[PDB]
């Protein structure tokens, strides 16, 4: 199989807090809002924080609905 | 100022939630109880979690002393 990638989400001075948990339930699976407030906590605190690890192409898809709901977020592989 | 440099704490099937709060807050400058179990939380979900942003020789120090308090670390530029 395919190797992993990362889903990074950036900070972002657009979209207030509550949007982003919003979005990172909506488009990637098994998203907890419990998992989501975290993510924004650690991406606001240090600029970028690990959404998602998965299959590369999974990967780039669930970024671009990040991306397409308004958030900015990057792939790198996991390494 | 030094180009930023990413401290990664990688999720083990060894150490306790606890422990590797308490290694945290021993080796990481700045590091509060709330961030703390943060990174922890965030590493046990997703594998990984970004532990500090800061220069190349500062996140080789702090990743050596997460390793040898038990903890799996990466460094890798914030690119």
């Amino acid at each position: 199989l395919a190797p992993p990638y990362r889903v990074i989400l950036h900070n972002d001075n657009f979209n207030k807090r509550e949007y982003v948990v919003q979005v990172l339930m909506k488009v990637i699976p098994g998203m907890t809002v419990d998992n989501a407030v975290n993510i924004m906590q650690e991406a606001h605190i240090n600029g970028l924080a690990v959404v998602i690890v998965c299959a590369q192409a999974d990967a780039e898809q669930h970024c671009m609905q990040l991306r397409g709901n308004g958030l900015l977020s990057s792939v790198e592989p996991d390494g």
